[PDB]
Order: structure tokens, then C-alpha cells, then sequence
């Protein structure tokens, strides 16, 4: 009779990929979101421009 | 005058390839069997089925 290969995803070399982190009442939620905000380095032109 | 070379099969490599048993009962067994109880592994997957 053979036996099973029990695999846990953390083990597993790809786990760094995705960041898992649970969630009991994940049912409960609708549509959400996640913000952002980025600013951009600019730099000081000169005479024609 | 000349001599023979004996050789002994599990000196050899070969047996590696098979396991070996005395059954001195051989003559009288009928058809016979073994058996197997293999079980492979499922992914859950989603979707309508």
C-alpha cells in the first residue's frame, strides 16, 4: 500500500513570492482596495526651457 | 590438466536486481497473486465543476 507526499507550500521555494497572511472573516468583505502615493524627483531646467 | 571456475550469483552484481526466496512449497501453489493499493494525490481547483 502506498503512502501519501505531504507538500506545505512554505516550505516550498516560490512561498517568497506571495505574501500569505489570513483572514477569518475574508466573507464578510466586499470590494476593497489598497492606496497608493508616489512623488517624482524633478530636476531644475535652465534658460530655453 | 585444467579446472573449472565456480561462481556464486550473489557475489555477483545482478542480484541487486531482484530479491530472492526459498519457497520449497513451489509445487504446490495454483495461480497466484499479489497486490497493490495505490492512492494518487488531487489539486483542488475552481470554477462551475
Amino acid at each position: 500500500c502506498s503512502t501519501l507526499s505531504l507538500v506545505r507550500f512554505l516550505e516550498l521555494g516560490l512561498s517568497v513570492a506571495c505574501v500569505c497572511t489570513k483572514f477569518p472573516e475574508l466573507s464578510y468583505v466586499a470590494e476593497g482596495t489598497i492606496q497608493f502615493e508616489v512623488q517624482q524627483p524633478m530636476i531644475a531646467r535652465d534658460g530655453p526651457h
